[PDB]
């Protein structure tokens, strides 16, 4: 049945997109951590 | 200064990741809409 | 010597974005598995 | 109707995913640009 094949695909896509979402959130955390590093450099760049 | 180049890049990356996030959310909505389509098909046969 | 901390973060971001890339490519495959399903339905 | 509706959805998703892909590639470029910045910092450190 194609409807059962469609089901397997839909579940997989949901699962892929949820992972991409988790990774994206983890990336945004890293970007903040990168902003903090930029800041430390700026503080050191003055003295 | 490198530090100002780093700043421009960090800001850009955040902006890219926020877009990817919006698109991902939009995709999950579409996947639900696809689950609804699969259900209609199940009802039809 | 933060730079080592910056390094650890940059490597991790590279790793995260490469995963997102693999998943994105897997999604595009799926999107075509779906177009084939659409086609089978049309043939019906 | 459902078949054509499904088609709309699928085209939309393919478009969303291709954008995510472009952005991901742009992120990878930025990460390289960041590696280069780290290196410059290393050179300036000594």
């Amino acid at each position: 049945m194609i409807e059962k094949q469609m089901d397997r695909v839909v579940k997989e896509m949901r699962r892929q997109l949820e992972m991409i979402d988790k990774l994206t959130t983890r990336g945004i955390e890293q970007v903040e951590l990168l902003k903090r590093i930029h800041d430390k450099l700026m503080i050191r760049a003055v003295d």
